[PDB]
């Protein structure tokens, strides 16, 4: 199962309008893979951040798959509509995904995945706004905390580009 995977593309999810994607859409792009909250201090760094960087990089070939998830101090309570009209308010053009766990057995298999890319100890997800970045083969090549605002990845894009 999802153990052995070796790319993001194996996987598919459910985006936040219900329809079920096959990731593996976004062979040849590079992704930026963070899980979501709407309630959190961070949230508004996060989400204008996100927008920019996608603004300034999507006709490059960037692309953000923002994960809902309501695990960390509750702060993600609304559904999956109630959180695509929040995130509309902040303009966001990329893709949005139903909300999902993170953690545990019951997480999504991608994170469940991306988690144990290059210990057993501590690999869980610590917050909201985790952020992985994807190279256009699928693969883990950074992890950046949920204390790294979203354009400190900036400068590493070019090395994947
Ligand atoms: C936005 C864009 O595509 N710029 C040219 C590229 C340089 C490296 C990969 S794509």
């Amino acid at each position: 199962d999802w153990r052995c995977a070796r790319s993001m593309h194996e996987f598919s999810a459910k985006d936040i309008d219900g329809h079920m994607v096959n990731l593996d859409k976004y062979r040849g792009f590079v992704c930026i893979v963070t899980n979501v909250a709407s309630q959190c201090g961070k949230t508004e760094v996060n989400y204008t951040q996100l927008v920019d960087l996608h603004a300034r990089y999507a006709e490059c070939g960037l692309r953000i798959l923002a994960f809902p998830c309501n695990q960390f101090g509750k702060q993600e309570p609304g559904s999956n509509e109630e959180i695509k009209e929040f995130a509309a308010g902040y303009n966001v053009k990329f893709d949005m995904f139903s909300k999902i766990c993170v953690n545990g057995d019951d997480a999504h298999p991608l994170w469940k995945w991306m988690k144990i890319q290059p210990g057993i100890l501590g690999n869980a997800i610590k917050w909201n706004f985790t952020k992985f970045l994807i190279d256009k083969n699928g693969c883990v090549v950074k992890h950046y905390g949920p204390m790294e605002e979203p354009l400190v990845i900036e400068k590493d894009l070019p090395h994947y580009f």
